[PDB]
């Protein structure tokens, strides 16, 4: 299995374990886990972690082949399950969690975007346009030793962890763009830049 393998340790994720577009279990709701977590889960998440560590480092990332990230979801490793890691550094991070069975508990009614679009690990193309998010989000999940966690989330923070949880819900990037103007400022549209 994709878990199997990639939790391994001498294992490093890498471009080629992370599915694309085409790719069904992209579009699959993937499973909670259970608590206790397996110590494979718990690998898992670890494994994620460092692959966005290497992908922001100049020189691992060069090294690995790897484009840079800020968030990864389990699916996109081709494992159905609902497991997120993220990791925003400060304009040492803003945000540094691995995140199992996470969940938006509540919402603004404002919207975001980035003003640069956003990109996508599994998504080998440019897909122009405002990608329409939830400014400020209330997330709920639990760490490694299922403790739960309630923490409140705005600007480029809460933009990466709504597409990760996307991600987990079999949805993509450019499903939140406007399909008529891709750069339509709505009212109540907040634009990140
Ligand atoms: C289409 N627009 C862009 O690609 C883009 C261009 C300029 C600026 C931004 C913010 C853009 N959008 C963008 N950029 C990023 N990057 C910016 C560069 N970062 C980076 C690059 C090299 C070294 C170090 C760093 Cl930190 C990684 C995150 N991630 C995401 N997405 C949209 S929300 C989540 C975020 C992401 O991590 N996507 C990867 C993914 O698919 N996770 O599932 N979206
Ligand atoms: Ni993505």
């Amino acid at each position: 299995s994709a878990i199997e393998r990639i939790t391994k340790a001498a294992h490093l994720i890498d471009m080629n374990d992370i599915i694309r577009e085409g790719n069904p279990t992209l579009r699959t709701v993937a499973e909670e886990v259970t608590f206790p977590l397996s110590d494979q889960e718990i690998i898992l998440g670890e494994k994620m972690m460092q692959f966005l560590k290497h992908s922001q480092d100049p020189v691992m990332a060069e090294k690995m082949g790897l484009r840079g990230g800020v968030g990864l979801a389990a699916p996109q490793l081709d494992i159905s399950k609902r497991i997120i890691a993220v990791l925003v550094p400060n304009i040492a991070y803003d945000l540094e969690a691995i995140m199992y069975n996470p969940k938006i508990v509540s919402h603004s009614v404002q919207d975001a975007a980035l003003g640069e679009g956003e990109g996508c690990l599994s998504v080998d193309r440019n897909v122009p346009g405002y990608v329409v998010r939830h400014a400020r989000v209330t997330v709920d999940y639990f760490d490694k030793d299922g403790e739960k966690h309630r923490i409140k989330l705005k600007g480029y923070n809460s933009i990466v962890v709504q597409h990760e949880i996307d991600h987990i819900n079999g949805i993509m990037f450019y499903d939140r763009i406007n399909e008529k103007d891709p750069f339509a400022v709505k009212d109540g549209l907040l634009i990140l830049e």
